[PDB]
């Protein structure tokens, strides 16, 4: 049973990495990509946010930030908000938003967009709900291209 | 100019402890007793929120929590939350609050009481709202005593 022989020994590490997880609020690493989660937490100091609130994390000095990420092997578009509306909109021009980057589950880079630098899609947003007549946006993406010419590169691997 | 003196020579350390309260996201330690709460943030360790969250504080693994405090040399009631109705109770019983106990600047103890036990507290805040009719509760108080009864001492001078 060779590959499986890698698992009894591989085994202590994965568990210590799981350990590192709960102590930074990640119950599972091996769901909802919280693997990749604890990556970007502790590249940036960031504390994650309950689900329940609108953002998804805060540093050290009370400030919070969104969180999106995307694997670009299979994927070239940021997730923002199911039934995306002018109020979601409000909520999210007022923080910064950093973005993880990653092959598969490597991460390859992280940029810090300002609450400016979204300025143009939140503009976009607003009109394909109102020109629209009135209707939510179900999760329009914001393209990695745009986020690279826009944001300031916080980490490279 | 005698106490003069110990000015220019003392405020080498106020500005040190300045510094770190920035560091914990307190802009001015003199102004709404952010230098008290910089104690309670470095015992604890714990992280504020925003003011517009709804709980005012949060750990490292995304556990929120309630932060009141009071010096006990001018009174000896928690405040709570001014225009109190059922919805601001409804958040608060979700979450664990941590109060802290001064005397004068000097914290001389910390408790915590968990969700339930505050329950008895948001019972009664309850009827005074729709016995009382309808009507917000200017601030009701939560004896110090009933803090020390229920709560948990994380923390003693």
């Amino acid at each position: 049973h060779p590959d499986l022989n890698k698992l009894l020994e591989l085994w202590p590490h994965i568990q210590e990495y799981q350990d590192l997880a709960l102590k930074h609020g990640i119950n599972d690493i091996f769901q909802d990509n919280g693997g990749k989660l604890l990556q970007v937490l502790l590249i940036t100091g960031l504390t994650v946010l309950p689900g329940r609130e609108g953002n998804d994390a805060v540093d050290n000095a009370g400030q919070e930030y969104e969180l999106k990420s995307i694997n670009i092997d299979l994927t070239k578009g940021f997730s923002t908000h199911h039934h995306m509306n002018p109020v979601i909109i409000a909520k999210f021009r007022q923080v910064p938003w950093i973005f993880a980057i990653y092959r598969g589950i490597a991460i390859e880079a992280i940029y810090r967009l300002e609450p400016k630098d979204l300025e143009f899609y939140y503009d976009k947003w607003e009109r394909k709900w109102y020109s629209d007549g009135h209707k939510d946006i179900n999760n329009p993406k914001i393209p990695v291209k745009y986020v690279m010419e826009h944001g300031t590169k916080i980490y490279a691997a």
